[PDB]
């Protein structure tokens, strides 16, 4: 979460509004680091584990929504989930969305809330460490 791809994705997200205003503040880099870190700890991943691909990010979001379903919603888990969806849609897919609500809606319409099977995925991501 320090490379050129990370920063460009963050730059894309910086124009997205947190609230469905209007007047609303926009997302900042720290918001994404917080959301990833929160989701990582919550799902038993190493805290600094940055998703590199859309597939990896989708699985984190899936794990976190399943946690939300099992143990219940909260202002914090809800914010983490929507923040990750903004990262997927505006960051990784480079899609113009005005608000976090719009990203959430787009993420859902594209079918991304579905957790793909391992066979569906074709194969996990197995590559060199550096």
């Amino acid at each position: 979460g320090q490379g050129r791809d990370w920063k460009m994705a963050i730059k894309r997200c910086s124009n997205v509004a947190v609230g469905v205003g209007g007047k609303s503040k926009k997302f900042g880099e720290g918001n994404f680091r917080w959301a990833i870190r929160m989701a990582n700890v919550s799902t038993g991943r190493e805290p600094g584990d940055i998703p590199e691909t859309l597939d990896q990010l989708r699985l984190v979001i899936c794990d976190l929504q399943e946690r939300r379903e099992k143990f219940g919603s909260s202002k914090e888990i809800d914010m983490a989930i929507v923040t990750l969806k903004v990262f997927a849609v505006a960051g990784l897919l480079n899609m113009t969305v005005s608000t976090a609500a719009a990203a959430e809606n787009m993420y859902s319409q594209m079918g991304l809330d579905t957790r793909p099977s391992m066979k569906e995925a074709g194969g996990k991501e197995e590559g060199p460490p550096q």
